[PDB]
């Protein structure tokens, strides 16, 4: 499970972290991760974990290396290497300049004009799902909201039925957290396989959902092609099948365990965007990289053109460094640093969807459902990788305490 050490990385920065299976997770995968903050060990180490390649474990240089993009690319910005050469989505496989014109295209269908075509039906079902909950006194939350709302707004939006769900979202996951029954390659053109004649359909026929715009859209007054479509509507899919739907079931447990928290968000609803900030901050989830475009020497580290750098965005609003007590959550926190939507020219397009989604949540959820807890005897199982999740967050209460709006 340890590859060869490269003739270039001293044995003092080895740190044998395991992205995909952290040592620590039954802590909570954000604490799995924040072993690589502790005081001895170095703000850039080497992992021989998933084919060798490092980490930078700060703030600082996590933002630093995001932000150039002349020595860390976004060609190759998955480990493990195999899954990073495979990776090809657009705008995400490309840097600047040839990444710019397509975020317009890809803003013309997530972006805040569509959050706002989208936002009485985003109220509508979150509305409609846990009022189907609330008198139940229990749910499964990860498969009877978490998964629920999110995807099947992004169903909608993509033009996609709902049945095809299962098939979509196994084969996303296997993009971010494999089982191991697919390689990344093969989990991608499995995807391409789905989405290929749906875009050749579209672009005959075309139609108002986000596959459809794509698939005839222009980038930089030049028509998109049938293959850069493909590309941008896989990394879509991923992003509606696998960010939102993974950090609702960190920010619901976190209420769950914290009554106080909830009281605040319920006697101060004002607080509800601000608390969203702070939960963004705490339960981070994403963590990619970049890989070296040629010999670089960073933070006096001598690292090689081709190696692989994982940059987790998930550790910078961790990072005692960028916010002080970073484990505690404070909704009043003054200055609420994070890079929990990533940082430099890939900045999220899906945040304004992602956050309207999350806060309608914590509304509607506290509501109706003001008072809950974890189950008796249930422990709390994350799960980690590109993005991590909760595997499963049984919730109950006495419906008693809820009210049906
Ligand atoms: C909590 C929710 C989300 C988080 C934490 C998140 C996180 C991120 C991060 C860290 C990146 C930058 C990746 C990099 O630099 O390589 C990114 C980019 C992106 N995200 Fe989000 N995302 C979320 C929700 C969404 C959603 C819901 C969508 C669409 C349905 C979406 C669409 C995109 C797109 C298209 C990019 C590519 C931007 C580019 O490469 O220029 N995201 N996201
Ligand atoms: C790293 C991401 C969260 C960002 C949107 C979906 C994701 C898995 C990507 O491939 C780019
Ligand atoms: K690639």
């Amino acid at each position: 499970n340890l590859a060869p050490l490269p003739p270039h990385v001293p044995e003092h920065l080895v740190f044998d972290f395991d992205m995909y299976n952290p040592s620590n997770l039954s802590a909570g995968v954000q604490e799995a991760w924040a072993v690589l903050q502790e005081s001895n060990v170095p703000d850039l180490v080497w992992t021989r974990c998933n084919g060798g390649h490092w980490i930078a474990t700060r703030g600082q240089l996590i933002r630093e290396a995001y932000e150039d993009y002349r020595h860390f690319s976004s060609e190759c910005p998955f480990i493990p290497r195999e899954a990073g050469e495979a990776y090809d989505f657009i705008p995400t496989s490309m840097d600047p300049p040839e990444q710019r014109q397509f975020r317009a295209l890809a803003n013309q269908v997530v972006g805040m004009p569509v959050v706002d075509k989208l936002e009485n039906r985003i109220q509508e079902l979150a509305c409609s799902l846990i009022e189907s909950l609330r008198p139940q006194g229990q749910c499964n939350f990860t498969e009877d909201y978490a998964e629920p709302f999110p995807i099947r707004i992004f169903m909608l939006l993509a033009g996609l039925p709902e049945e095809d769900i299962p098939h979509l979202k196994y084969l996303t996951d296997q993009m971010t957290r494999p089982d191991g029954s697919m390689t990344f390659a093969e989990a991608k053109e499995a995807l391409y396989d789905y989405l290929i004649p749906i875009i050749e359909q579209r672009r005959q026929k075309p139609g108002t959902d986000a596959i459809s715009i794509v698939a005839n859209g222009q980038v930089n007054g030049r028509p998109i092609t049938s293959d850069e479509a493909k590309r941008m509507c896989g990394l879509l899919l991923v992003g509606g099948l696998d960010t939102v739907v993974n950090f609702l079931s960190f920010s619901m447990e976190f209420l769950a365990k914290s009554p106080e928290h909830r009281q605040e968000l319920i006697e101060r609803p004002e607080r509800i965007p601000a608390a969203c900030e702070e939960l963004l901050r705490r339960f981070s989830l994403v963590a990619n990289g970049r890989i070296l475009t040629s010999d670089y020497e960073f933070h006096g580290v001598q690292l090689k053109k081709g190696d692989q750098i994982l940059l987790p965005q998930m550790l910078s609003g961790l990072d005692e460094r960028e916010n002080a007590c970073p484990m505690h959550v404070d909704f009043s926190r003054q200055k609420v640093s994070h890079t929990t939507f990533g940082h430099g020219s890939h900045l999220c397009l899906g945040q304004h969807l992602a956050r309207r989604e999350i806060i309608v949540t914590l509304k509607e959820w506290l509501t109706r459902i003001p008072d809950f807890s974890i189950a008796p005897g249930a422990q709390i199982q994350h799960k980690s990788g590109i993005v991590s999740g909760v595997q499963a967050l049984p919730l109950v209460w006495d419906p008693a305490t809820t009210k049906a709006v």
